[PDB]
């Protein structure tokens, strides 16, 4: 009973989350997700900051209203060239990754590695906090609220 959650730098608080190492993550899943880390679903502007600061990633990710790659590189594999936050219009399915934002992470790049999961709750799941740097921390506990999830 093993949950992988492959973490970002964090930008103005906003960071990406992967699951399992794919696409995996509903809409109800990544806003419990976010409470863990004592976060939330970035707003738009919040994520438009955050870009400003040095954010992209290639991967489809929630925000609150809508799922985005943040881009400042144009990459032809990665949200079709485009720079900015891209808005993903059409897609037939449901599941992504997740950006999540911490107000009280710094605010700027904070490129240090992330060793705590402050506000899962009581469960019997090994959730294991991955860093790009291979820094890993882990806990048993669960984060989701939504049986539909599980
Ligand atoms: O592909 C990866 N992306 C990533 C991004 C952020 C955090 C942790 C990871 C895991 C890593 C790097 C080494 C192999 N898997």
């Amino acid at each position: 009973n093993q949950i992988d959650l492959n973490v970002t730098c964090r930008y103005a608080g906003v960071f990406h989350v992967e699951k399992n190492g794919r696409y995996s993550i509903s809409r109800t899943e990544a806003a419990d997700l976010c409470q863990a880390f004592n976060s939330t679903l970035p707003t738009m502007d919040q994520m438009k900051l955050a870009l400003s600061k040095g954010f992209e990633t290639c991967r489809y990710g929630f925000i609150e209203g809508n799922v985005v790659i943040p881009r400042i590189h144009p990459n032809a594999i990665c949200a079709a060239n485009h720079t900015g936050v891209y808005i993903l219009v059409t897609s037939n399915t449901s599941h992504y990754d997740t950006y999540c934002f911490n107000a009280s992470a710094p605010p700027e790049e904070d490129c240090t590695s992330v060793t705590d999961l402050p506000n899962s709750f009581d469960g019997p799941v090994t959730i294991t906090i991955v860093n790009r740097d291979g820094t890993r921390y882990s806990k048993k506990g669960e984060y989701r609220t939504h049986q539909e999830d599980i």
